[PDB]
C-alpha cells in the first residue's frame, strides 16, 4: 500500500463519508494492475458489524456491466447476434412496434423509449409478455437513448435463451466462475448472510426488493475484493484464458452510440481520456444518439465507468485501460452521483 495511494484515498473518502453521512464504505484502487483495499464504518449499524473486504454490497445498476459482458460472451459463442430482431428469441412478441427492434437496441437503451422500471404489478412470465406487447414506443428504434431497466433487463433474458441455462446459471458458469468471483451473487446464499450489508434509506435498514428482470438489470451483490477483480478483468481482457469471455469483455466496451462526449457500450459507458469530471457528470433524460457505424472496438485511452444504485446502496466503478488504473467505490447509502464521480476522478487524477 504505497503512501501516495493511502493518502489520496483517505484524504478524498473521509470527507465524502462525513459530508454524505455514509454508514459504511469499501474502496479498491487498481494501480499498475494491483489492487489496494480500504474500508470504513458499518455494514450493520444495529449489530455494530464493520465493513470488511468480505462485506457484500448491492451493486444496483453496476450489475448491468455483468449483463453486458454475459451478452458479449453469448455473441462470441455464436448463440446470438446484436443485429438479430428481438422477435427471433421471443416470437410471442407479435405487436407491430417490435418490427425493427434488435438486441442491440435493447442492450443500449435505444429501442424507442422503453420505461425506466418494469411495473411492480408485473410478476409472472405472462405478465411480462403482456407488458412488452402493450408498450407504445415514443420514437423509432435507434434514434434516442433513454436509460431503462426494462430495456437491458430484456436483453439479458433473451441473450441467455439459446444456452438453455437460467440467467443465474449462465452468469455463474460463464462469468463469475471463470473470473474467480466466488463471493459475487444474484441470490445471496444463507451461508453468506452474515456478510451482507444493510442498505440505509432515511436511516431505515433496507435490502433490494424482488422484481421482474431484477437479476438482469440490478440484482448483483459483491465484495470489494471481487469487484477489484472484475475491474482487473475489464482493464486487461487478454489475460483471460476463456476465449469467448475475453471477446465478450471487448464487445461490452465497444462504442455503439454517441451522445455528447459519451459513448454507450453494453452496460459500460465510456468517454475519451483525458477528460474533466464536469464532462463526466433527473428521473428521465431523453437524448438523441448518433450511431457509430460500425462500432469502435474498445479504445484503451478511455474513462470507462458505471454508476449504480439501489434504495439503500450507491456504487461506482471507473477505469482507464491505457494506464492500468481503476477504482471501485461501494457504499450502503444511495448518495448523489456527482459526488461519486468527483471523488473517483480526484483519486485517479492524482495517481495518473
Amino acid at each position: 500500500a504505497p503512501q501516495q495511494i493511502n493518502d489520496i484515498v483517505h484524504r478524498t473518502i473521509t470527507p465524502l463519508i462525513e459530508q454524505q453521512k455514509i454508514p459504511g464504505m469499501a474502496v479498491a484502487v487498481i494501480y499498475q494492475g494491483k489492487p489496494y483495499y480500504f474500508t470504513w464504518g458499518y455494514a450493520d449499524i444495529a449489530k455494530k458489524q464493520p465493513v470488511t473486504q468480505q462485506t457484500l454490497f448491492e451493486l444496483g445498476s453496476v450489475s448491468k456491466t455483468f449483463t453486458g459482458v454475459l451478452g458479449g460472451d453469448a455473441i462470441a459463442r455464436g448463440e446470438i447476434k446484436l443485429s438479430d430482431p428481438t422477435t427471433k428469441y421471443w416470437p410471442e412478441l407479435t405487436a407491430k412496434q417490435w418490427n425493427g427492434i434488435t438486441l442491440l437496441h435493447l442492450a443500449t437503451y435505444t429501442a424507442g423509449g422503453l420505461p425506466l422500471q418494469v411495473p411492480d404489478e408485473v410478476k409472472s412470465s405472462s405478465d411480462l409478455l403482456r407488458f412488452y406487447q402493450n408498450w407504445q414506443p415514443a420514437w423509432a428504434p435507434g434514434t434516442q437513448r433513454l436509460y431503462a431497466n426494462s430495456s437491458i433487463g430484456l436483453f439479458g433474458a433473451l441473450a441467455v435463451k439459446p444456452s438453455g441455462l437460467s440467467f443465474e446459471q449462465a452468469m455463474q458458469t460463464r462469468v463469475f466462475q471463470p473470473l474467480k468471483l466466488n463471493h459475487t451473487w444474484i441470490n445471496v446464499p444463507p451461508a453468506e448472510e452474515k456478510n451482507y450489508a444493510w442498505g440505509y434509506r432515511e436511516g431505515k435498514a433496507v435490502h433490494v426488493s424482488p422484481g421482474a428482470l431484477d437479476a438482469e438489470a440490478y440484482g448483483v451483490k459483491s465484495t470489494i475484493e471481487d469487484m477489484a477483480r472484475w475491474v482487473q478483468s475489464n482493464l486487461k481482457p487478454l489475460d483471460i484464458n476463456e476465449k469467448t469471455l475475453q471477446q465478450g469483455i471487448q464487445l461490452a466496451q465497444s462504442r455503439y452510440w454517441q451522445t455528447g462526449d459519451m459513448y454507450q457500450g453494453l452496460g459500460w459507458e465510456m468517454l475519451d481520456w483525458p477528460v474533466n469530471p464536469d464532462s463526466i457528470i433527473i428521473a428521465l433524460a431523453a437524448r438523441p444518439v448518433k450511431a457509430i457505424t460500425p462500432p469502435t472496438p474498445a479504445v484503451r485511452a478511455s474513462w470507462v465507468h458505471k454508476t449504480g444504485a439501489t434504495g439503500g446502496f450507491g456504487s461506482y466503478v471507473a477505469f482507464i485501460p491505457e494506464k492500468e488504473l481503476g477504482i471501485v467505490m461501494l457504499a450502503n447509502k444511495n448518495y448523489p452521483n456527482p459526488a461519486r464521480v468527483d471523488a473517483a476522478w480526484q483519486i485517479l487524477n492524482a495517481l495518473q
